[PDB]
């Protein structure tokens, strides 16, 4: 049921879609790059976020549930 959404992450993805910040930065090739790097060791992303350019970018995402950093 669409009103009762919650496990449909295409879902999120519209509502960050519009959102104009996180249209930015999904263009913004240097996020795929920190996900690989994390994948190679977990520090690799950690030194990301503390990066200013890094840090706004990876926190919009978040924030817009495009991405999950969970545990």
């Amino acid at each position: 049921q669409p009103g009762t959404s919650n496990e449909t992450p295409e879902e999120t993805y519209q509502r960050a879609m519009k959102d104009p910040e996180v249209a930015a930065i999904m263009q913004d090739p240097v996020m795929q790059s920190i996900l690989q790097q994390a994948q190679q060791n977990p520090a690799a992303l950690q030194e990301h976020m503390k990066n200013p350019e890094v840090f706004k970018k990876i926190q919009t995402l978040i924030a817009a549930g495009i991405i999950r950093t969970g545990r």
